[PDB]
């Protein structure tokens, strides 16, 4: 939990930004090069507001699996010269389970706030907002609107991105190494 | 920062609650016996909602110093049989400065969220919402409405209660040992 939070904070400082799409305000983790990730329901258009500045979106990939099932992630390539710090070494090849994770959020509504979510379990299939969705990671903590995009982390690992929630159960889309390339 | 967050979380689990007064929703640290603390501007009436339940307020002390200057703390004695875990050993005799503090919040709006605020400096006098106020602790982080009552902590220490903020500067009222008794 403690080394989780230390990792979480250093990672948010180096690789996250606050983004606005027409569909709301999100935390955004940049991954490597000009590629970042948002929840799919962030629905990025041709331009987004990153740290209050218009940034053109050169490409958005809505991620689905081999059967077209929603993974609730949108990869985006940014029209910007600054490259993100390569963090793909922190993404696992498959869905991570951990005893101690922190969820990290960084928006106008939740400015640099961290939640100790505890154990993260590979939940897998979840019908989320009426959309059958896979590779879900689940954690218990009281979820809230505005926390999507939050970055789920433990010591040495970026597990995924917060995309949904009901009640006191939160859900991240696993953020997997091979999504990058 | 890491051992700060571990301490913060264990302390919030053992001694904090979510409170509603007519003036809003607050984090509330219980200190010992039936005595807890709220920001003064929480303005507790004869009854409050603690963890969604009506609790009678048997006594509220608005704290001022020897010259009547606002300290922005209200001590309250709760009409309840459960005694708080005695935490006065975690309160200092004078205002604490630290290199690494976490601010801990626990309301419907910010449910179990933690902010790494960094260095806490004894700020002292501050005109806050038009009220000359003393024993202020200052930390840099983007403050928000709804975070009052938040508990400012480092490893082994409860420094104070969040009571105000402007811009990217936050302020706690130092929570001092001798306020208790
Ligand atoms: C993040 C987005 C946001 O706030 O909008 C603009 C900034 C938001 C966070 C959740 C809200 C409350 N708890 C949260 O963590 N994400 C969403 O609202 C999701 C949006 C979405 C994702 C994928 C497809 C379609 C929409 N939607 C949900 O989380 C959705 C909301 O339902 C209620 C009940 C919470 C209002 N949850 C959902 O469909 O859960 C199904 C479920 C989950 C677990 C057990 C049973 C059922
Ligand atoms: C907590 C209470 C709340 O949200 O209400 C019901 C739930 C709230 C938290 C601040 C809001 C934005 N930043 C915060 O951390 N606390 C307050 O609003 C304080 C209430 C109060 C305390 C003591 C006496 C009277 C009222 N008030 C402030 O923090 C006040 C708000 O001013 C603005 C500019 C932020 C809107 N701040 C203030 O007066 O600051 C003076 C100052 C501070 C530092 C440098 C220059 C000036």
């Amino acid at each position: 939990m403690g080394p989780a939070f230390e990792f979480a904070v250093a990672m948010m400082k180096r690789n996250s930004s606050t983004v606005k799409t027409e569909y709301g305000e999100f935390t955004m983790l940049g991954i490597y090069d000009r590629w970042a990730v948002l929840p799919r329901h962030a629905k990025p258009g041709p331009t987004i507001l990153m740290n209050d500045q218009e940034v053109g979106v050169l490409d958005a990939k809505e991620l689905v699996d081999k059967d077209g099932t929603n993974l609730e992630l949108t990869l985006l390539k940014l029209n910007r010269n600054e490259k993100f710090r390569d963090i793909r070494g922190f993404l696992a090849k498959e869905e991570v389970e951990v005893n101690e994770a922190v969820l990290a959020i960084n928006t106008s509504k939740f400015p640099n706030m961290y939640i100790p979510v505890g154990q993260v379990t590979e939940y897998g299939f979840l019908n989320l907002g009426g959309t059958p969705t896979k590779r879900m990671l689940m954690y218990n903590f009281p979820t809230r609107a505005g926390q999507c995009g939050g970055v789920l982390m433990s010591t040495g690992k970026v597990l995924g991105i917060h995309v949904g929630g009901n009640g006191h159960q939160g859900f991240s889309a696993a953020l997997l190494k091979h999504y990058f390339n």
